[PDB]
């Protein structure tokens, strides 16, 4: 469960350690994947030189950080490509577009059995509301598992937002660099426990597998991708969503796309609300405070209150004391 967040990382930077890592991963049924690369000075959308490939599987409580820079891609691909090509081992990404491009351009591999969970989350939004926006990991984690992505406030994350520096070319990598890189794959695997194999999720995993497969075909072409599959970087192709996920949903109460019945303001406003006692749920014509005759009492025979409320709550007419007005010693 949330034990995933406590998986230690392990730097894989030698051939011995690489072979040991591959052994573990090969028994996996799912492997979360992510890539850290040199930042680019330019305006190209392509990831820079691959530095780390991070992997976290359900086969071992450990995050492997493959130092692809030290190992070299040739060493790394020779041991990893069969596993990356194994469609019986699910590969979990969070937004796979540029990562898959880099795997294709820089490593010459194209993964199989890929499932993009950002695309999964948007698929759920599309089915329920006809929303095709991509959400960041921060938003999705907080929304699905109530956790705060605190790595977005870390020094590493700001160093890239500045963009002045490759960042990921330093060797040896500082501890908070590695811990930062481990968190991304930890979040991906943790997230898959909420989305994959959950009967309360309104989209079939296989359908999102088929939609993701379109993204991999579009982005793994051995060259940089000039034409993007989506109209803007932060959304998912609506025609693909329509083909693979189905017609987009909307509000069964008012009719509008963009929200569900449970979010509809028109439902919560048009609700019956009492002009006399303020309570929501009844009009004033049926209010018990305004018309106490609608309540005969179970234990005393007075109109206005049930059995669950036969106590005297209003203080004395005469002195304000803890009793009723008729029995005040000033009038009696
Ligand atoms: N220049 C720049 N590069 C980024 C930024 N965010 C991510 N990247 C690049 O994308 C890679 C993967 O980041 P991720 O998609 O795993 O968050 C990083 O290693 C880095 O190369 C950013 O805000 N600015
Ligand atoms: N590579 C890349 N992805 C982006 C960019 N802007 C938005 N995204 C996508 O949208 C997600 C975050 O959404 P946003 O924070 O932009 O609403 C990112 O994780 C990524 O999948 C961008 O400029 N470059
Ligand atoms: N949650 C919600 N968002 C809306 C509604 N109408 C427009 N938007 C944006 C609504 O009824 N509910
Ligand atoms: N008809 C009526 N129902 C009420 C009133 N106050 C609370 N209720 C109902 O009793 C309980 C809630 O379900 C609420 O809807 C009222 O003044 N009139
Ligand atoms: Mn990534
Ligand atoms: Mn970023
Ligand atoms: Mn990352
Ligand atoms: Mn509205
Ligand atoms: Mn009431
Ligand atoms: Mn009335
Ligand atoms: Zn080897
Ligand atoms: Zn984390
Ligand atoms: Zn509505
Ligand atoms: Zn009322
Ligand atoms: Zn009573
Ligand atoms: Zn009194």
């Amino acid at each position: 469960s949330s034990m995933i967040l406590k998986y230690p990382y392990r730097v894989v930077d030698t051939h011995e350690k690489l072979k040991e890592a591959v052994t573990s991963l090969q028994g996996a049924r799912s492997i979360a994947l992510d890539i850290e690369a040199f930042c680019t000075t330019d305006q190209a959308k392509q990831l820079g030189r691959i530095s780390l490939v991070q992997a976290c599987s359900d086969a071992k409580p450990v995050v492997f950080l493959f130092d692809v820079l030290t190992l070299t891609p040739d060493v790394f691909v020779k041991d990893m490509q069969s596993l990356l090509s194994d469609r019986e081992i699910r590969k979990l990404f969070f937004d796979c577009r540029r990562d898959v491009e880099a795997l294709s351009c820089q490593l010459g591999v194209k993964p199989e059995g890929v499932l993009d969970l950002q695309v999964f989350f948007t698929a759920i939004q599309w089915k329920l509301r006809s929303v095709n926006r991509r959400s960041g990991m921060g938003y999705v984690l907080k929304s699905v598992a109530g956790l705060t992505r605190q790595e977005g406030d870390s020094a590493v994350q700001t160093a890239m937002t500045l963009g002045n520096r490759p960042v990921w070319d330093i060797r040896p990598l500082p501890d908070h660099f590695l811990e930062y890189a481990a968190g991304d794959v930890r979040h991906i695997l943790l997230l898959s426990n909420y989305l994959v194999g959950n009967k309360d999720v309104p989209v079939d995993v296989v359908a999102v597998e088929r939609l993701t497969a379109q993204y991999v075909e579009h982005y793994a072409v051995g060259k940089p991708v000039i034409t993007e599959a989506d109209a803007t970087p932060a959304e998912v192709n609506r025609a693909w969503l329509e083909r693979y996920i189905g017609p987009g949903g909307g509000c069964h109460f008012c009719g509008a796309k963009g929200h569900t019945e449970a979010e509809c303001f028109k439902k919560q406003n048009g609700k019956a609300k009492c002009s006399f006692c303020g309570e929501v749920g009844h009009t004033a014509r049926n209010c018990f405070k305004k018309h106490p005759q609608l309540l005969t009492c179970e234990k005393c025979g007075q109109l206005g209150h049930t059995g669950t409320s036969c106590f005297r709550t209003n203080p004395c007419k005469h002195c304000g004391g803890p009793h009723s007005s008729a029995n005040c010693h000033k009038v009696i």
